[PDB]
């Protein structure tokens, strides 16, 4: 006898388990057990993943309901699971979305200058360099301090909450509440701080005092700061880290992108498609009985949308494990989700990665791992797959 198949399958972000393609072929919606002991439906084909993400009867916010089967423990107050919904309801969606585009004057120049300064410091110090802790993550943190309008010197302390905040735990995490409450207090002070006039926090600070927003709660304004910082920093630093591994392991591609940097955007789109940064499927709770493939999902059941299941599906992306810069459907991957909850930071995340890669390849065209790939240490029970350190030479 064997137990019910457990998720997640592997915390390694450098290879996809052969198991995923076997599941997709045999049982593209299959029962699994999560780390909490709950049962869930794991969806692993492009067609069924799209179906789930485009049907709002598979609800994000209802995953926070008391008593529901859970992927993992909440790390925020349950209303924050409906974060973008709350933003929309407050009339703040357009403003938030405008503040987080990479098109603000000087932002791309700031990103480039920051990337180049980080790389120059690594070059001065000498190999080996850690491209996660001393490049990708500080570039993410600096970008988000700029986007938010908060001091660069406050980035590191906000960043250090994230190794706990984005845990994927069976049980509530006491440190997550301590850091959440602290980071909320910080953002509440930022809204009252007259020096903060630019970026997302500067714009929220002004809307807070405008009559059209007089009944929006101060808790929501502070929450938007904490959540956008954390979500953006963890996602962009983690994606860039694991994309650099995929690039370094493909010297022919590295050389092509170094020689023809106009191909970087197509390259980043393929790196997005093959990315294994999300450690778990995206959770949804059924609010009705819904047919998904051969399974009738019942009301109140948990469904997990496996992004790599979709993005490595050969029926949608032929030769899925190969980076091909001339696919006819290049942006049709699910790396930023799909439907109601499609990532509002998608443009910023593309630009962060494009600029970080462009700068790396110009400064370190010989970049290579400085340890055998199997020696990377993959963070466990976390919402992202990331190596603890990424040692390189050049
Ligand atoms: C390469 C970088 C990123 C990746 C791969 C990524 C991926 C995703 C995915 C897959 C979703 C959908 C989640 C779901 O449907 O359950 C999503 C939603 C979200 N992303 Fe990102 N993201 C990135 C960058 C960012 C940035 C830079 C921000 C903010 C500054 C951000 C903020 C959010 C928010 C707030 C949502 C929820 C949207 C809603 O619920 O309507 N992300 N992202
Ligand atoms: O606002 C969101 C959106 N998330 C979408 C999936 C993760 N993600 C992050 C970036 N791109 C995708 C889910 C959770 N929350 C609430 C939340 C955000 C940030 C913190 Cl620090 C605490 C809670």
């Amino acid at each position: 006898a064997t137990v019910l198949l457990e998720v997640p399958f592997s915390a390694r972000g450098d290879r996809i388990p052969d198991a995923v393609a076997e599941l997709r072929t045999r049982e593209p919606i299959r029962k699994v057990r999560t780390i909490t002991g709950a049962e869930a439906w794991l969806v692993s084909s492009y067609a069924l993943c799209t179906q789930v993400l485009e049907d709002r009867r598979f609800s994000m916010k209802e995953t926070a309901a008391a008593g529901a089967p859970r992927l993992n423990a909440l790390t925020v107050p349950p209303e924050v699971v409906n974060n973008m919904g709350n933003i929309a309801d407050a009339g703040l969606r357009k403003a938030v979305m405008k503040a987080i585009t990479p098109k603000a004057p000087g932002l791309e120049q700031f990103l480039r200058d920051t990337a180049n300064s980080l790389l120059d410091n690594l070059i001065t110090e000498g190999a080996p360099a850690d491209l996660r802790n001393d490049f990708a993550d500080p570039l993410a943190t600096a970008l988000h301090c700029k986007v938010l309008g908060i001091p660069q010197e406050d980035g590191p302390k906000l960043f250090r909450s994230l190794s706990i905040a984005f845990m994927s735990s069976a049980d509530p995490i006491p440190a997550a509440k301590i850091n959440w409450d602290r980071d909320i207090e910080y953002m509440a002070g930022i809204l009252e701080n007259p020096n903060i006039t630019t970026g997302l926090m500067g714009e929220l600070s002004r809307l807070r005092k405008d009559p059209a927003y007089s009944h929006v709660s101060d808790e929501l304004f502070a929450t938007i700061g904490v959540t956008f910082f954390g979500a953006g920093v963890i996602s962009t630093g983690s994606f860039l880290t694991t994309a650099l591994i995929s690039l370094i392991q493909r010297p022919q591609l590295r050389n092509l992108l170094h020689e023809k940097p106009e191909l970087i955007p197509a390259g980043v789109e393929e790196l997005l498609r093959i990315n294994l940064s999300f450690a778990d499927g995206l959770p949804r709770l059924a609010t009705a009985d819904i047919q998904v493939g051969d399974v009738l999902v019942r009301k109140g059941e948990l469904v997990l949308v496996l992004l790599e299941g979709a993005n490595f599906d050969p029926e949608h992306f032929p030769n899925p494990g190969s980076i091909e810069l001339d696919r006819p459907n290049p942006t049709s991957h699910l790396a930023f989700g799909r439907g109601q909850h499609f990532c509002p930071g998608s443009a910023l995340g593309r630009r962060h990665a494009q600029i970080g890669i462009e700068a790396l390849l110009k400064k370190m065209p010989g970049v290579d791992l400085a340890v055998p790939i199997d020696q990377l240490v993959w963070r466990t029970r976390f919402q992202r797959r990331i190596p603890e350190r990424l040692p390189v030479l050049w």
